[PDB]
Formats: structure tokens, sequence, C-alpha cells
């Protein structure tokens, strides 16, 4: 009856849960300091969800799983497993370690049987078993009703998503963090309730953001050096970092998975989709994917975000390996703040005066990070100046005054406050979409390991 | 004895749900974190209203159905579906798979009548069944007496009127958001009791409206195009944003159901109608329709409209993708606000202090949604203005001096307070008013669900 | 079911300690007034968890053992020891002295065996025993599965892992001081909750460091030496007090286990290697490493540390053997105080101004250590400075003016706040990887005491 997450009984981040999951009677019980608690906490209630939502005696394919989390479950799941990351083989061997330790004390569940497709793996790699293959998403050949992509962040979300539904997959979930930075194309930024920060690579060696080092100087004049930088725009690589361990990741890759309200798949069969948002906290979404056979309706290519706490989006200025520059930076604010300041920013409000006015509402324990606090106060008083100017120049009601050139003013801070949404345009029409890899030293210690 | 939404128990819009349902006995209780959880509130508590209404032993038409919502009922429906939307083929799988779900537990309701209908039509698509049919308004066959429209927009409203009337139907009923700012030509809006926002398609690209979004720049004086915008105007095409769902929309079929008091409906058959709103809820409403056979009485075209909280249209100024612009926006306003500010309004008052006045009459919880809290302040700073203006140009009684031109006055505020009426001339006199659409590999599948 | 540690019961070290070993049961119990207690607390708790996580029957290899401490234990250690130190004799005494007197009050441990090796590798030292042996990481040829470093600083990491995973080790454990600090270059510096004071070979003749000494004088201008010194970098030897206790090292050998998140070790064989940290407590760290044959995926090179408290680093003006100089020093600060110091840096602040409202927040029991508080005092300041003029020269979004030379800026200090991360790049490829030293006098001496 309820569910036990592994965090501090005094945090405050256990309320968001209660909120998000109020179906669920949640209790915390804390074994481990790990940093980056919440996170995992999330991902384990997403999976209680999905659970509870589909019906038993249907087959679900885990793409890129990781089978010792899977293990002590009553549903029917096939693992697929490549091994294209340094992280796997330590998780196939811990499959094998908690599978071993456990064949003759549970006997609900297939142990015996996944001990067997195991050892029928290693011996031949490439065959497909119930509960185990080593196969990619676009080269598994078993037929299915549902997928699961849990931390996915490394494959092009339509073509994997038209080869799941050629092998007849009706319904699909994904978890993961929320996409809306990438598609406002930020310099670096913060999900700062999850103890997350990440970083453009051309910026790691700034001074005053989440993720940087720097060094000490006296400062030299000199630096002369013939290539012309001029200019500084993002590019596609991007690191990540959720409590102390590190991601590499793609933004091509990224923002293929902000899909839009629904599409099409034309191949030499053909599929209608539509995609929406069940769960959102703080940063972290689930989404809901479904897909039928032929073409109905049309599509318009926007899709939405709806924002429950506040946005932001603002232009700052460091120094990057000693040389002063200026980039744009992304956060979340706790909706409560948000609604305190309506009435303070109705007028011209300094930096360091709203900062002293946020440390104010701030601290009563705290209700939002500390360390983001000087570059929201910045962005603040930036908008509420912009705001001044607008109506200072008033235009005539229905008229583009383009005497033949018009003019673009300055935008530096972007702010979508509580209850509002985001619309963007996007692609909605898509109509274009093996060797082992596996080792003898390591199929002998899983033979070892299992024996 | 009562009836049970799905919403938070600490939520302020129950007390307005009790208020608009004095006959029921309504109480929350919340199992999903919807986003848009007080429109469906307000259209489950709608059905119940209808269905207590009406008789028995009736059969009704569901033009535009979603059949799993009628499904648990022990009244009469025939649901009419075409397919036409993105969403539909998920909606009838929905259907499909909850039929066959419940099949030998609920013998109270024609279940297996339900599921004959549904492979009897799956097998041949052009045949009529007492429960379900595949044709649009103006091609399906059945005869009945009473129809209902739920959430439907694409329709032409008096075509679809005499064409139901022509069949033998003598009452209607309608469910959705009032019409009412379109009629006054509005270039975006809130819904703000409901999380909704609505704006036109050229000016997506703004930066402080409800439904928006937009870039930082530094600003170029160039931008040398030789097109000639100079004029901005609402157009046709619209878009919807309810929570997190999106939905496009067509200006003249939402006017074309703002209808007059009574008119008159001559074809070969000639008919006489009435139409009024029997339920209000700040913001969303339903309307009752009678048709007699006959020409009787005579016709104004006149519709009102009746305000139980207030109504605002303002001019704005604003930046959309780098330019400067000044347009028309138009939200509600709840009546406690309204009559707390009469005395301040007897002055001259600027925005900035009107903004601080209304902070403090807000924050004690909130009455109002704060994102339109600035908006608000700059059109009471403007209505007071013009009411000074005119009381310092007094002009003698029954008198127009027109010397030969007359001027016209500058107007950027309406206002309408809480117990006025609008009233608006519309047209009361009309005398001017099929494929399968389906896929085998849907028919496929949807006769595997049954089986 | 508790622990116990020697220490105070009123000290403020014990919330830390529960906080970081959250499943276990901490009490105090003081025995003897050591001056260096807290960190002898950490290592027992360290070497508890430990073996809690791993499974019996495993043969566990002790790399630099101190045997004394192991011989209560019920697991099974082969305890390495070569005789390089001038601390080494006197454990190897105590051993054989603790063998002796517990030979028939305690037979729950392999004590009568413990007794046979020793006096077996006393006859000669070339020989391999089940418990002890006398070789270096590199010539014992022992076989095991897993190994242990407990404050072993003067090895090269990459070699010495190579060597372990040739001969079947999966898993290894490092505990010790952590290694930011030499990352980031620092002439001398501090580690307040322990007592501990380390610094550069160079300034030992300072006035106003933790670790230092100096004279009287009354200051003569001629000191006429015609050396040119001109020049004070770091250097590779470094000297470390903990309590009083005197440690000497090497920078190179330190920087070397500050590994990357995964590598590979490319040799005869080949591993795939990822390395992450599992308890971290205000300077004192826990790492675990697991190896696994073959080569898999792919390598950044990069290497984070998460932030729990903050971070300081910064430039400093003091008298070296009676001249004038500056240098960098660093040190650990607590969160409370970081988060109350938010509000007083968004101006200027001077550095005694800051330094009182320091010890107003301090005293109340101390927070933080006195004797730091000056140079955090000066730090902060000039970190405040530093922003203002951030903020005073902006530049053009996404554009590098670099008129054909650029200028560097001055920098001071380098904070690092709570919940931020450093990253560095360092190597994550390698492919470049006995006499007995025991004396007749000391062999006769052993063999005395265990008769
Ligand atoms: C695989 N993966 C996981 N995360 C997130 O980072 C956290 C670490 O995920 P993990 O896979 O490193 O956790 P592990 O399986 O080692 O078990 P744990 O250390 O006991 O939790 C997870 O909680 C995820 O939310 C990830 N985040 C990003 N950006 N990219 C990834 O590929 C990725
Ligand atoms: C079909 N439709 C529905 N709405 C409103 O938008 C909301 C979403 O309506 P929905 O049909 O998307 O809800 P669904 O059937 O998926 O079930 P739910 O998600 O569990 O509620 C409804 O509550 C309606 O009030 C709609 N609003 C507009 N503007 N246009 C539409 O066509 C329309
Ligand atoms: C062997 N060693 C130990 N330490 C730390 O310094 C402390 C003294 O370690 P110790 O080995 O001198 O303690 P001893 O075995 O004499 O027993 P005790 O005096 O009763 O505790 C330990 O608590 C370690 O944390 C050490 N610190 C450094 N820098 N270098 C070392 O080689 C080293
Ligand atoms: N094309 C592809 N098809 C299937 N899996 C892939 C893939 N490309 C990468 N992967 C796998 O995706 C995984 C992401 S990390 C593992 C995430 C896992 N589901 C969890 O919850 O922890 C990696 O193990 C990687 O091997
Ligand atoms: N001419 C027409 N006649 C009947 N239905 C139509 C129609 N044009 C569009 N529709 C249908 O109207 C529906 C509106 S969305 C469905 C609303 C539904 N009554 C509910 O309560 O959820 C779509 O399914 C679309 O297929
Ligand atoms: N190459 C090497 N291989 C194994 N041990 C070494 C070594 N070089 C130095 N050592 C040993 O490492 C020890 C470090 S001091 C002893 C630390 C001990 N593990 C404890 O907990 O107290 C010294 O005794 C020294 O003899
Ligand atoms: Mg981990
Ligand atoms: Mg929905
Ligand atoms: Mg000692
Ligand atoms: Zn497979
Ligand atoms: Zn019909
Ligand atoms: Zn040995």
């Amino acid at each position: 009856d309820p569910v036990y997450v592994d965090i501090d009984a005094d945090s405050a981040f256990l309320k968001a849960l209660q909120r998000a999951y109020p179906m669920f009677e949640v209790e915390p019980r804390q074994v481990t300091p790990n940093d980056h608690a919440n996170a995992r906490a999330f991902s384990h209630l997403a999976i209680k969800l999905i659970e509870q939502e589909i019906d038993p005696d249907s087959t679900i394919l885990d793409i890129g799983s990781a089978p010792a989390r899977r293990m002590m479950s009553d549903r029917k799941y096939h693992c697929v497993c490549p091994m294209r990351s340094a992280e796997d083989p330590e998780r196939l061997a811990n499959y094998a370690r908690k599978l071993a330790s456990a064949a003759g004390k549970v006997l609900d569940r297939n142990i015996s049987g996944k001990i067997g497709d195991l050892q029928a793996v290693m011996a031949v790699p490439d065959t497909e078993t119930p509960t185990f293959c080593l196969h990619t998403d676009v080269s598994c050949r078993q037929r299915a009703d549902v997928a699961i992509y849990q931390d996915v962040y490394a494959v092009h979300a339509p073509t994997s998503l038209y080869h799941q539904a050629i092998k007849g997959v009706r319904l699909a979930y994904w978890v993961g963090f929320d996409t809306t930075p990438f598609m406002y194309n930020a310099m670096a930024g913060a999900y700062p309730s999850y103890s997350t920060n990440w970083a453009d690579e051309q910026v790691l060696k700034a001074k005053n953001i989440g993720l940087c080092s720097t060094d000490l100087t006296e400062g030299r004049r000199g630096k002369l050096s013939i290539m012309r930088g001029k200019k500084l725009e993002p590019c596609d690589r991007v690191l990540f970092s959720v409590g102390s361990t590190l991601y590499p990741e793609s933004r091509k890759l990224l923002k293929s998975w902000h899909l839009p309200s629904v599409f099409h798949l034309k191949g030499k069969l053909s599929f209608t989709c539509r995609c929406d948002t069940v769960v959102s906290c703080e940063g972290y979404v689930v989404k809901r994917i479904t897909m039928s056979p032929g073409l109905y309706g049309k599509t318009t290519g926007y899709a939405v975000t709806h924002h429950a706490d506040g946005f932001l989006m603002c232009k700052t200025t460091d120094t990057v390996d000693g040389e002063r520059v200026s980039f744009s930076v992304c956060t979340y604010v706790p909706a409560t703040i948000c609604d305190q300041m309506t009435g303070i920013l109705a007028t011209e409000v300094t930096p360091e005066d709203a900062q002293k006015l946020l440390v104010g509402l701030n601290q009563r324990t705290n209700t939002m990070k500390n360390y983001m606090i000087p570059v929201v106060a910045q962005a603040f008083s930036k908008w509420a100046k912009e705001c001044r100017k607008d109506m200072e120049d008033e235009k005539l009601l229905g008229v583009r005054e383009r005497t033949w050139a018009f003019k673009k003013q300055k935008t530096h801070t972007v702010y979508k406050r509580p209850d509002t949404q985001s619309i963007q345009k996007v692609q909605a029409e898509f109509d274009s979409f093996w060797s082992s890899g596996l080792s003898i030293p390591l199929r002998t210690r899983i033979k070892w390991l299992l024996s």
C-alpha cells in the first residue's frame, strides 16, 4: 500500500513528490547518503505508475535496459542490451551476481528461466530469448505491444518509434529531464531541485556558473594570437552533472524528443501518432505516446509547454579563461516567490535592491537554492525596465510603421510566469528512416559468476 | 446522492461549482494531477444536469461523440463518429478496450448489444445501428428527439440545426466556452479560472501575453525588407491552450454559435426557434435550444449577454519578433475586486499606483491570478481618465453639433461591470443550407481488440 | 548493532559522522586524549561499511597493511608488507606482541594459523602464506578478487591497478584526503575539521599560515646576495601535519589518484574501468573502482567534484624569512555560513567589516575554527568586488572583440558555492606500466616475541 523512497524524512522535496503522485502513499526511508537521491526517487515512482496503468499478460520491450532493476518484477520484460557505453559491463556483472544470489529463496519469479536465457545468450551471441538479447533498437526481432524508454538520450526519436511501430507496438513511455531549455538554445543552465547543472563545452573555464573551474592570475594585456574567434554561439556537445555523476550529450538528439501534439510517420507502412505530458515535477517529466495504423486528420507542427513554476532565460557577463564575454543562462523559480514579487516589479528596481528583497523572502530553511539568487536578481531588474519603455512608446492600433526599414528592439530577458504556455514550431511529417560486440574474457567471467 | 469530481479538496473553485449547481451535492475526490481539472469537472456536472432534465425512453443523438464516456449510462445514445481528427483512432481503440474488459461483470447495460453493433459496423462501414455509426452530422439517417453537442467547435450552427430539425429533433444542448470575446474581435485573451489562454496566429512571437515565445537580441536598425506590412488586424485562424493541450480554431465557426434570442429557419420545411443560457460559470456556459414547426412572430436580430463578473477589453503595447506594436486583449475579473475599486476610480490614478492597490487587495491565497494584474492595472487607469474628460466637455440636451463634419473621440478601454449587459446585432433569418474514411489495418486492430 | 568511536560526547563532529553513515548507530566512548581523533573515527567507520558491502569467502589483499588492525576480523585478509618506512618495524613488533597475548583466550579466529605463517615467513623471507608476505604491490603473487588501499599515498595509481587486475581483482577501494586542492595547484592549505594543515617546503618560514615558524628581527636593508630568486612557484615536495604527526608527500603521486569517471588500461591484457565517490565528509573521501576485461565505449577525460560545503582559493600576502611576498592558499567553509552571507555580498564590503560580520555569525561554541577567519574575510571581499566590475563592462551577445590582441583580466579569488561542481581534464588512456630488506636482529627479536 505505501511506497518507500530513500530520502531524508526532513526534506522539503517530499511535499512536491506527494503532490505529483496523489494516487500513492509515499513514505521516506533513508539508507544511503546518495547525492542524487531526488532523481532516483522520481524515477522509481514513475515506473510504479506505468506498471499500474497497463495490463498483465502484455510483453514489454525495455530499450537500453539495466536488467538488475527489473529482476524482482512480476511483469514480462524483454531487455534490449547492446554494449555501447563504458558503464554497461559492470551492470551486466551486477545482474549475474544478483541472479546467482537469489536462486532458491525466491520462487515467485522466473529466476530459473532468467538464468537459462542468460546462459543461452552467452553461448551464442545472436539469439533472441524471452527475457534478454544483445541487439540495438533497430535490429531486435522480438514482437510486443508496449515499449519503455527510461533515461535514454542517445537515439533519434522518430526512427526509433517507426521501428517499434512496424513490430506491433501501440503504446510507449519516455521518462527524463524536460527538453524546453534546449529549444530556447541556452548556453548553460540548472535544474536546482535535483542538484543538477549543465554547460556547453566552450564555457567550461568560466567563473560564476554552476559547472566550471578557473585559475588565479594578475592579468596580461598581450595574449597575442592571430586567430579570430570573434563569435561565440552554442555548438552540439554538452556536459551534464547529476550530483557528482558526469554524462556527455548531443543537442540534436535532445531536441528530437520535443515532439508535437500530433504527427505522421509515412513509410512503407503508415501511422498516426499523438504525444502528451502526464507527469511534470520541477523539471522532470513523463511522456506517453500512442500509435495507430493509417493516416487521419491534419497536423500543424506546434509543441506546447505548460509552466507550473516560473521559467527564466537571461543574458549574463563573465570571464572565460580570463577574457570578459556575455552569453545566455536559464533556470526555474518556485511559484510562491514569483507571486510575492508582483508588486515590486511595477517600478524600476536596481539589481542590488532586488537581491536584498529576494534574500528577505527566501530565509525563513530556504525555499530556493542560494547560489542562483544573484543571476535571478539581475534578470528581474532588466525585465521591469523593458516593460516601462514599452508603455512609454505607444503605437496606433492596427498599423505598422515601416518607413523602407523597421527597427528591432533590445531583449535581454525572457520570463514565463506561472500559468502561461510556451509554443514552438517543429517538424511533424517524417518520411526518411549488426555485430556482436561482446568479448571472450567477459563471457567467461559471466559464465563463472552464474555457476 | 453526491456527485464526485477529481479536484483538490483545498481548491477555491469548488465554491463556484457549488454556486452554479445548487441542486447537487458536490464532493471532491482527487485521483490524478491533471492540469486542466476544472474544465473536466464542469463538463461532468453539465451532463449530469442535462440527463436529469429529460425523460427516459427518449433516444439521444451524440454529435461528434467520444463513445467511451457514454458506456456506463442507462439512457439510449446513438453516437455519431466520423473520423476527421488525429485524436479519433485512439478514442475508438479505448472504446473497444473498455468494452472487452467489462463484458460479464456488468449486466445492467446493453454491453452485448454494444459489442454486436461495433462488430457489425466494422464488417460493413455503411450501416446504421442503434448505438453507433460512422457518418457526419448532415448524413446520419437515425431519427430522434434530442441532440447534444459537447465541446464541438467545428460546424456551422444553423445548417447543422436545420438538418437535425427535419429529422424530428425538438430540443438541443450546447456546452462550451463563452463566445462573447470573439464578438468584440479581440486579438488575444485568457480564461484564467480554467488555466486557458488563446491567441491569433500573427502574435505568437510576442513577449508578455499568456501564450507566446520569443528570443534574446541586441537590436539592429536595418531589417531592410521591401514588404509593406503597415496593417495588423485579426484573421481567421486562432490557437487555444487548455492546460497543456493545444487546439486550432476558426473565428467564423465560433461566431456562428452566438445566436439571437429568437430566429427563423426557412427551407423546404420551416421552423421557429429560441435560444437561452441556463448555466454560466466564470467563462464556461450551457445553452438550450427548442425548435417548432411553422413560422410565428417576428425577430429583431439582437443577442444579449449578462455579466456576473467583470469583463475587460483594452489596448496594449508589446514587441512581436523584435518590433514594437499595439493590439487589443481581453479578460475576466472577479466581482469582489470590482466592487472594492469603486471609490479609487473617482480620481485620476497612475498605472503604477493601481498595481500596488490591486496587489494589496489580492493577497490575503490569491483571489485572482497574478500574471494578469499588470494589464488590468493599465486598463482601469485609462478608463478613469476617459470618464473625467467626458464630464469636462458637457453638451446641450437633445442636440448634435455637426459643423459639415463631426469628430470621433479616442476609446482605449471597454469595461462591463457586474450586473450590466452586452447587446449585439446578428443575423436572425436563414434560408441557405459521403465516403467511409476508415482503413483495413484499423478495422483489423479493432476486431482483434474485441475478440 | 551500535558502533563505538573514541571521541568526546560533547563534540560537534558526531552530527556530521551520523549524517555521513546513516545505516549505522554511532555512539561516543572516549578513552584517550588523542589529538587526531576525528580522522581515526572516520577511517574506522569506512572499514565497517566496506566489510558490510562485500561477501564472505572472498579473499582480500591489503596493500601496505598494518596487520594488527586486521587481527580481530572474521574475513580473509592477505597483508602485503614491504619494509620501506621508518614506522614499519614498530608496527610489526606490535603485531607479534598482540598475537602472543591472545593465543588461547580467543578461538573464533585463525590465531594459530596466523602465528604459523608469521614464523614461516621469518624462517624464509621469500614465501607467500595465506595471511602475510613481504613483497611490494607489483611483486606479490597471491591471487584474489578485492583490494583495499587505506591511507596509501606513495604509489602511482594506474600501474598499481593494472598489476592487481592481471591477477583477477575486480573491485578496489581507496580511503583518504580529498585530492581537489592539489588539482588547483595551491601553495598551502587546511582541512580544519580534522586539525590538519599542509604546506609547500618553500614557505615553511612564513608567519601567518597554519604550519610555519619564524623569528623576531629589526630589519636590515642590505641582505646582498647575487642569486636571482625572482620566481616563486609550487614544487614537488609537500609536508602534512595531522594533529602532531608529520608526513612528507609528492605532488605527482597525489595527483595520480584524481581519476576520471571512465578509463582504459591497454597492456598485454586490456581492461575498462570506472571510478565514483561513495562517501564524502568535510574533506575525507571513499572511492570505489571496478575493472572489467576487454575494451568498451569511449572516454572523454573529465573528472568532476561535487561541493556540499563551500571551497575557497585566494591570494594572500605574507613575509617569508623576513621578505614580503604573495602566494595562494585554500580552505573549506561550512554551508550555513555561506548561505548567511548571500545578502551582504551584493555590495562592496571592506575586509574589516566582513571580519566583524563573520565573527557575529560564528559565536553562539563556534561553527568554524577562528584561525582561518581573517583569510576568509579577505577572499569574500575580493570576490564581491570582481563581480561588480563584470556587471559594469557589459559585452554584446555572441561576439568576441579581439582588436589583433585581447586582454586578460585579474582574478584573485575562486569560490565554489554549495551545490556546484568542479570539472578538470586529465589523462584517460594508459599504455605504459625484488630484495628482502629484512635484517637478522629484527628477525631474532620477532621470533623471541612469538615464543
Ligand atoms: C543513464 N543516465 C542516468 N541519468 C540520471 O543520473 C542519475 C544516475 O544514474 P546512474 O545510471 O549513473 O545510476 P546507477 O545505476 O549507478 O545507480 P545509483 O547510482 O545507485 O542511482 C539517475 O538518477 C538518472 O536520473 C542520466 N542523465 C543524463 N543526462 N544522461 C544519462 O545518460 C543518464
Ligand atoms: C475536444 N475539445 C476539448 N476541449 C477542452 O479541453 C479539454 C481537453 O479535452 P480532451 O478531449 O483532450 O480530453 P481527453 O478526452 O483526452 O480526456 P482528459 O485528458 O482525461 O480530460 C476538455 O476538458 C475540454 O474542456 C476543447 N477545447 C477546444 N478549444 N477545442 C476542442 O476541440 C476541445
Ligand atoms: C599512514 N598515514 C596516516 N595518516 C593519517 O594520519 C593519522 C595518523 O596515522 P598513524 O599511522 O600515524 O596512526 P597510528 O597507527 O600510530 O595509530 P594512532 O596514533 O593510535 O591513530 C591517521 O589517522 C591517518 O588519517 C596519514 N596522512 C598522510 N598524509 N600520510 C600518511 O602516510 C598517513
Ligand atoms: N541504439 C541503441 N539501442 C538500444 N540501446 C542503446 C542504444 N544506444 C545506446 N543504448 C544504451 O542505452 C543505455 C543508456 S544508460 C542506461 C539507462 C537505463 N535504462 C537505466 O535506467 O539506467 C546504455 O546502456 C546504452 O548501452
Ligand atoms: N461534421 C461533423 N459531424 C460530426 N462530427 C464531427 C464533424 N466534424 C468534426 N466532428 C468531430 O467532432 C469531434 C470534436 S473532439 C470530440 C468532442 C467529444 N464530444 C468530447 O466530449 O470529447 C471530433 O471527434 C470530430 O471527429
Ligand atoms: N610499493 C609499495 N607496495 C606496498 N606497500 C607500500 C609500497 N610503498 C610503500 N608501502 C607501504 O605503505 C604503508 C603506508 S603507512 C601504512 C598505512 C596502513 N594501511 C594504515 O592503515 O595505517 C607503509 O607501511 C609502506 O611500507
Ligand atoms: Mg551511481
Ligand atoms: Mg488529455
Ligand atoms: Mg600515532
Ligand atoms: Zn531482442
Ligand atoms: Zn447515425
Ligand atoms: Zn603476497
